[PDB]
RNA sequence: AAUUGAAGAGUUUGAUCAUGGCUCAGAUUGAACGCUGGCGGCAGGCCUAACACAUGCAAGUCGAACGGUAACAGGAAGAAG
């Protein structure tokens, strides 16, 4: 019931004294399938150590999302660095139809059938960060009615 | 009951993030070309030279408008084997 999946692995470099030194970065997202989404970055010298650090950071640093029946509630826009992201609840608008690196976080998030369209930059490290910010500041009808009295 | 509706990716760098262009994945067509080709249904078929046109048809009808008889088939009368 953990439901982990990796989005992006890259080879970064460092350029020391004698030549270059190549390191690998993972970027994974875990989530239970009912709210509870996390992402982790993690970087290491080989690929399986990188993904393992990424999963291990992603299992902690996990955020609650106030889902609807199987989906979002109201249309929400989350931004991070250069990466602006729209989402629309699509009240059984079948299938998760999101961009790459947004399909994954929305998939393990437990949502099933939203409409997305990322704008701006679509770097995978910043398009999540713009989905969680997004799903984090999406509030439910029992939270809005809690705030404003009824 | 009559709008249930939105996906990205590759490429600037030793690597990064951003900006930014180029390019790809889709659908479409009065299409052409290449390879191949069994049947049917429904549609479509000179986008260019509003260039030049052989030949055949594409606008005739009415005698219940009229003088009339060129034919065709009868009618009447005459003459002949």
């Amino acid at each position: 019931e953990l439901q982990e999946k990796l989005i992006a692995v890259n080879r970064v470099s460092k350029t020391v004294k004698g030549g270059r030194i190549f390191s690998f970065t993972a970027l994974t997202v875990v989530g239970d399938g009912n709210g509870r989404v996390g992402f982790g970055y993690g970087k290491a010298r080989e690929v399986p150590a990188a993904i393992q650090k990424a999963m291990e950071k992603a299992r902690r640093n996990m955020i609650n999302v106030a889902l609807n029946n199987g989906t979002l509630q109201h249309p929400v826009k989350g931004v991070h660095t250069g990466s602006r992201v729209f989402m629309q609840p699509a009240s059984e608008g079948t299938g998760i139809i999101a961009g790459g690196a947004m399909r994954a976080v929305l998939e393990v998030a437990g949502v099933h059938n939203v409409l997305a369209k990322a704008y701006g930059s679509t770097n995978p490290i910043n398009v999540v960060r713009a989905t969680i910010d997004g799903l984090e500041n999406m509030n439910s009808p029992e939270m809005v009615a809690a705030k404003r009295g009824k």
